């Protein structure tokens, strides 16, 4: 049993929700919330702008040591900071940008990243402004991640249409 409330099970392991992913990670303190990060974590805008807001820049402080000590990270790739004041550990994800263009085949592998952490509150990977179909990335999520996923979507006509057109 988690502290996760209010979920619509989609499979064994992926379950998803109508939530600003903000206040979600505030409520439960999850052990790890995902990031929609850049390969520079440059956490300006969309689910990266909103989660850094809330820690009051202490993320952007963070990253950019991260950063300078070890260069960018890979399309596809991931590293693993402190949550702040909203997690445990916050797992920092780059998803291909499709407004960069950027190859969508690397989704998998952004999603394959959720397999070493048993349980994760995350946004859908490529969607939003990275440009990806979002119906896709929770294709691909569902058919990649194997621990156990909540998904936060915070727009309510876009969480209605992912779960009325899911297989
Ligand atoms: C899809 C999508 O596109 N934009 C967002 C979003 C969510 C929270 C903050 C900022 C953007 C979002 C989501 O993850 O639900």
């Amino acid at each position: 049993v988690n502290s996760f409330s209010g979920y619509l099970k989609l499979t064994d392991n992926v379950y998803i929700k109508n939530a600003d992913i903000v206040e979600e990670a505030k409520k439960v303190k999850p052990t790890v919330v995902v990031n929609a990060a850049n390969v520079y974590l440059k956490h300006g805008g969309g689910v990266a702008g909103a989660l850094n807001k809330a820690t009051n820049n202490a993320m952007q402080v963070e990253s950019d040591d991260y950063i300078a000590t070890n260069g960018p990270l890979k399309v596809g790739g991931s590293c693993v900071l402190s949550g702040h004041n909203l997690a445990k550990h916050c797992l920092h994800v780059v998803g291909p940008n499709v407004n960069k263009g950027e190859d969508i085949q690397l989704l998998k592998s952004a999603y394959e990243n959720f397999n070493q952490h048993e349980v994760l509150l995350a946004p859908l990977l490529s969607a939003g402004i990275f440009g990806a179909d979002p119906i896709h990335s929770l294709r691909v999520c569902v058919d990649t991640v194997r621990t156990n996923v909540y998904l936060a979507v915070f727009d309510k006509n876009l969480y209605d249409k992912l779960v009325s057109s899911f297989l």
